[PDB]
């Protein structure tokens, strides 16, 4: 692999420090970004009082373009005010969504590519593992849900089809995230919300 993390160390340890920068609400506290001694990543929103403290997680590694990028994801936190995501970022212009659900109770699990001019395809997610695929090459940006071999794309972005494309620029390059928000747009109010909610990382793997 070009990068990866099996997220393999003992219960209640800190993800890779040579891999990942714990986001410092999110802090920087085994309590809420874990590993679980089973081999996952876990970041865990909990209320603490009247306030909620979760986990995200970026990556020190940057990848660019011609490759194919899995994660195996476990949302244990599909519930009311909760906002797990799973994205390729860049510090300038662009964003792959790969995955993202919202606790908001009104916006459907979705896919999104932004060139600065967006893409989105709506995606079932349950609480059950599952691989998220993206391949990111010249051509566009594809993906995956539980890939098997030779098994078709459930939504494909052709770089012609967003005319301010920044994917192609030389040197662009995308950084793995992954965060449980916690309320915001996306996550709705948590007051009805049932917590501590979990999300689970089992690997990212890129080649
Ligand atoms: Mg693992």
């Amino acid at each position: 692999y070009l990068f990866q993390d099996e997220f393999d160390g003992p219960a209640g340890s800190a993800p890779d420090a040579s891999k990942w920068a714990v986001a410092k609400q999110y802090r920087d506290d085994r309590r809420n970004v874990f590993l679980d001694g089973k081999s996952n990543l876990v970041l865990r929103a909990a209320k603490n009082g009247p306030t909620y403290y979760s986990g995200k997680v970026q990556s020190l590694w940057r990848g660019g373009v011609g490759h194919t990028w899995e994660a195996r994801i476990k949302l244990d936190c599909l519930t009311a005010g909760a906002w797990p995501a799973y994205w390729l970022g860049n510090d300038d212009q662009g964003e792959i969504d790969v995955m993202e659900w919202y606790g908001n109770g009104n916006w459907p699990s979705a896919t999104t590519v932004h060139a600065k001019e967006w893409k989105t395809h709506n995606i079932a997610v349950d609480s059950a593992w599952h691989t998220w695929r993206c391949q990111w090459d010249e051509a566009g940006i594809r993906f995956w849900k539980d890939y098997v071999d030779g098994a078709q794309p459930y939504f494909d972005v052709p770089a012609s089809s967003l005319p301010d494309w920044p994917f192609n620029g030389p040197g662009y390059t995308v950084f793995p995230v992954f965060n449980l928000a916690v309320a915001g747009s996306g996550g709705g109010d948590p007051g009805p919300g049932s917590y501590p909610a979990d999300m689970l990382i089992d690997w990212i793997r890129v080649w």
